[PDB]
């Protein structure tokens, strides 16, 4: 397989200063007329001219005028576009194409695809090369002039980058606009729609330079009245960059455009970002609640992408972290900001230490800044995003604030309309680090190894306390796992956020402090503490490790109650969980391997349970928070900590921890269920998509996960109530009401039920086929085929396939069943995927991640079937790649 290494980086031979398009767009072709405006860099030795150029069917080529021939002056192979070197001109020359491209047939969605009467393109990250020649990387930076033409009445929204400059009539019915972007762009942030859309409207005004900015939100006419919330979260983003960052929109008008078929969550093509209609369109009526969050954060993203990833941009793609892992840590900030819920960071690092943990202990293990790579698309990684953005919250973290914006200042300023890397990144941070220490001597050069090292680091604990002296120490050790990345790991730059509480009262001990661990381990002492002090580590999660804390289960539950750090009160939880977790899965498997006729269980801690009825019991804690108490640690968070793994076995360890608490909790479980009614389905502002009570929404999530203990446990006459629930004007209530009815005869009534409420709005029946699809039911197998025949039938749409099979596999119990069956039954979905779309087939392969983590019998079928997906004819490279690194072959 053809491999590129981040150390190879070269710049190019050639400039490419101007971009002309023509794309005329017909029912069954698109011409695709360009100019490139080119010239010969310092680089330069005589090279051949070769562009990027994928399934293009070529009309024209000539270079300044002079038409250029197939075997005489240029060859073309379906991949590449050769010129020859002695009809490449030695100063600035105009390079004309004219190629067919068809997309109405592109059912891969990347390029120019048809998105049911919408013509879209997507081009990040090797996209342009699909609708024509390109030096397609991205420190290619040039301007862009583009024409789009089509048939009128099909066709009569017309939309690219930047500045409308004239729309014209044409013979025969078509119509044409035209577009200068006046902003120096990469290709990957090219972009072009065209079709019957509607769209809602507002002026905003920049708050500093007071420039009128035209906000349009787009989608097809039916779901016009779902693009309210869309436009005003934008309106929150602009407004949140000027405030925080000083950051203000760069051109007259920005477009959000909704289409239905999408690959990811949305792209940030400059003036013209496009997003799959799952993130861009809600009603109150017609979305769960989980909608509002999403559109928020991929609005939000998007928007921060305008100054961080376009105004300043990546020298190569190795770079990739410096813009998403930037921009996930801006749209942390921005939701954190919005939200003001303690769960919106929760679920952050929820997401992190289950996902990319255990991505970084598989063997696709990547550190942010991967050294090489086949397909582009396979680094856009919860690595590349979510711990990217963890590392650039650790610098916040380690400046403070005002010290923090000034070295973000630096970096912006600095490389404003230019390409960056991440050690331009860094050297900003470290001009703000010698600031704030007042020590030009300071540095960040072991902050670099964040970008470099793969692995999550382990960071463990032990303490002293000395009560004549008053004096208390922490001795802090960090380890991180050799890997196929590096065989010796080097120790990092650990921003450890501590606190200390009085277990006596409860109360703070110390200022909140930063402790800098740099070393593999250091002790750090502290003076004039009074008591002997339970320590909170770790606040906000102030970096991306593993915590061993070190501390009893009574010291974890004084946490749980006392501390005030949300973060050290969840992670106390799921540490009392884990070490039950792990007791009860070996005396399980004991059993289990033993054959023994009985044995003992180890019972869940009764003062922990006491801890979490007084946490529920207290009206003036946080509903979110308590959600997050009732539930066990997510399964791929449980598994980072088992090798061989019965899956099984798992399943039998949660569900009697689940029934030990249910066996004590139930009666308090029911009760706020009801008490917790009045206001969690309160109506005010059920009218209005410019507003939600984030914190209402979170007492709906702590009633809808209270309802599920409540029917796994069979409560009496919870059936009564789960009838009622499902007549809730609310869809996060009435989707509840069948994925609880799943333990009850009323489960098919149910499903026939919201089927009929869901079935005329294509993003709330995806939602549905979802809840049916992670619905805890026995004969899930044969639900799964009535999805198929019954409603998804042959649909290419990525978002109805991710629906109906992506919640399955996230079924312990069934989805891994030892015959193997749920293992062949996604392989078939990746492998019939893979020839249409070969990124959503990929992302289908996400089950497979852990398969070296399980059981030897789950891991010969698991590994069975990705060799059988490895000797599937045409495989596409994304795939094949995906799979070789997943089994140990690349
Ligand atoms: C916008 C973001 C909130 C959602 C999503 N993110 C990911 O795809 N994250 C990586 C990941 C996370 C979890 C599991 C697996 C992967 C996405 O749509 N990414 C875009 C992107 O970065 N748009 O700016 C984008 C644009 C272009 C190509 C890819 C993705
Ligand atoms: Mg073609
Ligand atoms: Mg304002
Ligand atoms: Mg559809
Ligand atoms: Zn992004």
């Amino acid at each position: 397989p053809k491999i590129h290494y981040r150390k190879d980086y070269k710049p190019s031979g050639f400039i490419i200063n101007n971009v002309t398009l023509n794309i005329n767009i017909h029912d069954n072709e698109t011409i695709v007329r360009s100019v490139l405006d080119m010239d010969i860099s310092k680089h330069n030795v005589g090279e051949d001219l070769v562009f990027d150029g994928v399934g293009l069917k070529i009309n024209e080529i000539s270079i300044n005028n002079k038409k250029l021939v197939e075997g005489e002056e240029y060859t073309y192979d379906n991949e590449f576009l050769t010129i020859f070197s002695k009809f490449v001109p030695k100063s600035k020359f105009a390079f004309s194409s004219e190629v067919i491209i068809h997309p109405e047939t592109n059912y891969a969605l990347t390029g120019l695809y048809k998105s049911k009467n919408i013509i879209v393109s997507q081009c990040e990250a090797t996209g342009f090369r699909r609708i024509t020649f390109f030096i397609d990387r991205p420190d290619m930076m040039a301007k862009y002039d583009v024409t789009v033409t089509a048939d009128k009445e099909k066709y009569p929204v017309l939309l690219s980058n930047g500045d409308k400059v004239n729309e014209f009539e044409i013979p025969g019915g078509r119509h044409g606009a035209r577009f200068n972007d006046p902003h120096l762009k990469p290709c990957y942030l090219f972009a072009v729609v065209a079709g019957d859309l509607k769209h809602l409207s507002a002026t905003y005004i920049t708050k500093y330079t007071k420039k009128k900015v035209e906000l349009y939100v787009f989608s097809e006419e039916k779901y016009v009245s779902k693009l309210q919330w869309a436009l005003e979260c934008l309106k929150k983003s602009m407004a949140f960059d000027e405030d925080y960052f000083g950051l203000e929109y760069d051109l007259s008008r920005l477009n959000l455009v909704a289409v239905s078929d999408f690959n990811v969550g949305a792209m940030e093509n400059k003036g013209l970002n496009i997003f799959n209609a799952n993130s861009l369109l809600a009603s109150k009526k017609n979305s769960i609640d989980f909608s509002y969050a999403r559109i928020l954060t991929v609005v939000g993203h998007e928007y921060f992408h305008n100054y961080t990833g376009n105004r300043v941009t990546l020298r190569d793609w190795f770079q990739l972290t410096l813009k998403e892992g930037l921009t996930v840590h801006r749209e942390n900030l921005f939701s954190e900001e919005m939200t003001k819920t303690v769960t919106t960071r929760l679920s952050h690092v929820d997401l992190l230490r289950s996902v990319q943990f255990l991505e970084d202990s598989s063997p696709l293990s990547h550190p942010i800044r991967p050294e090489s790579y086949v397909s582009m698309e396979n680094f856009y990684t919860t690595t590349v995003y979510d711990k990217g953005s963890e590392v650039m919250r650790m610098y916040l973290t380690i400046l403070g604030e005002e010290y923090y914006k000034k070295g973000f200042d630096i970096y912006i300023k600095k490389n404003d309309g230019n390409t960056a890397t991440c050690e331009d990144f860094n050297y900003a941070m470290e001009q703000a680090y010698k600031m704030k220490k007042a020590d030009n001597s300071a540095n960040l050069n072991q902050y670099l190894l964040w970008f470099s090292q793969s692995g999550t680091p382990h960071v463990s604990f032990k303490y002293n306390y000395d009560a004549e002296k008053k004096q208390y120490s922490i001795h802090v050790n960090q380890y991180t796992k050799p890997d196929e990345n590096q065989k010796e790991k080097k120790p990092l730059f650990i921003p450890i956020s501590v606190g200390l509480i009085n277990p006596e009262n409860g109360k703070e001990m110390i200022s909140q402090t930063t402790l800098e661990l740099t070393k593999e381990s250091d002790t750090f002492v502290f003076n004039n503490i009074a008591v002997k002090p339970i320590p909170s580590l770790f606040r906000g999660f102030s970096a991306p490790v593993y915590i061993e804390d070190n501390l009893t289960d009574e010291e974890r539950i004084l946490l749980l109650k006392y501390d005030s750090d949300a973060f050290v009160r969840y992670n106390s939880c799921t540490n009392i969980y884990m070490k039950q977790i792990l007791m009860n899965y070996n005396e399980f498997l004991k059993a289990k391997n033993e054959k023994l006729e009985s044995f003992n269980l180890t019972p869940v801690n009764a003062q922990f349970i006491d801890a979490i009825k007084y946490l529920l019991e207290d009206p003036h804690a946080d509903a979110g928070f308590k959600s997050y108490i009732v539930s066990l640690p997510q399964d791929r968070y449980i598994i980072n900590f088992v090798s061989n793994l019965d899956t099984d076995v798992l399943a039998d360890t949660k569900e009697y921890i689940y029934k030990q608490i249910g066996d004590k909790l139930n009666d308090v479980y029911y009760k706020m269920f009801k008490s917790l009614e009045a206001k969690a389905d309160d109506l005010t502002y059920f009218n209005d998509e410019s507003h939600v009570d984030f914190d209402q929404m979170n007492m709906r999530t702590l009633r809808n996960t209270l309802l599920s203990l409540l029917s796994k446990a069979q409560y009496p006459n919870i059936l009564n109530e789960i009838i009622e629930h499902s007549k809730s004007p609310y869809p996060s209530n009435w989707l509840t009401s069948l994925s609880v009815s799943a333990y009850f005869d009323k489960y098919f009534e149910l499903y026939d039920k919201t089927y009929k409420l869901s079935k005329d709005d294509e993003l709330l029946l995806q939602e549905w086929l979802k809840t049916v699809s992670r619905s805890d039911r026995k004969d899930i197998y044969e639900i799964l085929k009535k999805l198929e025949n019954e409603v998804l039938k042959d649909s290419k749409n990525p978002n109805d396939i991710r629906a109906v099979y992506l919640p399955f596999t996230n079924n312990l119990r069934r989805f891994h069943d030892i015959s193997g069956k749920g293992y062949k039954l996604i392989a078939e979905v990746i492998t019939k995927t893979d020839k249409f779309n070969p990124m959503v087939a990929t992302q289908l392969c996400e089950p497979f991640k852990l398969w070296n983590k399980l059981d030897t019998k789950r891991q010969e079928l698991m590994l069975n079937e990705m060799n059988t997906m490895l000797q599937e004819p045409n495989i596409s490279n994304n795939l094949k790649e995906y799979l070789l690194r997943l089994t140990n072959k690349l």
